[PDB]
C-alpha cells in the first residue's frame, strides 16, 4: 500500500470526506469504519473529531487497499492520513467509530484497528461508555 496526495475541499462527517484527488473532487468514504450519523448519540462528536483532524492537517494522503477502490454510490474508499496520522484508526482509538464494512479485498490494517478498538473499550470511551 502507498500514500498519494490529496487536498481539503470539505469536512462531511465522521467517516466521509470531500478530497480532491488526481485533480478531481471525490467524496471519500473511511475503510474500516462506521460512525454515527449526525443525528445519531456522538455523531456530532465524530464530525468534530474527523473535521479537525483535516482541517488542521497541513498534509492530506489518501492509501487505496487491495480491492475495491469506489463503492456502489461512487465514494472513493481509503485509509486517509492528516500529517502523517490515520484518520480511521483515530477514530476507533477513540471511541468515535466502531471496526465495521470490513471485506476481504479491503482490510490491510484491519488488526491494527481492532487493537485500538479493544483499547477504546478497555477505558470506555464515548460509544463504550
Ligand atoms: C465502508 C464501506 C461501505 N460500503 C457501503 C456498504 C453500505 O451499503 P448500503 O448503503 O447498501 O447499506 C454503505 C455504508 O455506508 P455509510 O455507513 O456511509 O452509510 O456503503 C462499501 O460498499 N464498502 C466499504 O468499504
Ligand atoms: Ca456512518
Amino acid at each position: 500500500l502507498h500514500k498519494e496526495p490529496a487536498t481539503l475541499i470539505k469536512a462531511i462527517d465522521g467517516d466521509t470526506v470531500k478530497l480532491m484527488y488526481k485533480g478531481q473532487p471525490m467524496t471519500f468514504r473511511l475503510l474500516l469504519d462506521d460512525t454515527p450519523e449526525f443525528n445519531e448519540k456522538y455523531g456530532p462528536e465524530a464530525s468534530a473529531f474527523t473535521k479537525k483532524m483535516v482541517e488542521n492537517a497541513k498534509k492530506i494522503e489518501v492509501e487505496f487497499d487491495k480491492g475495491q477502490r469506489t463503492d456502489k454510490y461512487g465514494r472513493g474508499l481509503a485509509y486517509i492520513y492528516a500529517d502523517g496520522k490515520m484518520v480511521n484508526e483515530a477514530l476507533v482509538r477513540q471511541g468515535l467509530a466502531k471496526v465495521a464494512y470490513v471485506y476481504k479485498g479491503n482490510n490491510t490494517h484491519e488488526q491494527l484497528e481492532r487493537k485500538a478498538e479493544a483499547q477504546a473499550k478497555k477505558e470506555k470511551l464515548n460509544i463504550w461508555s
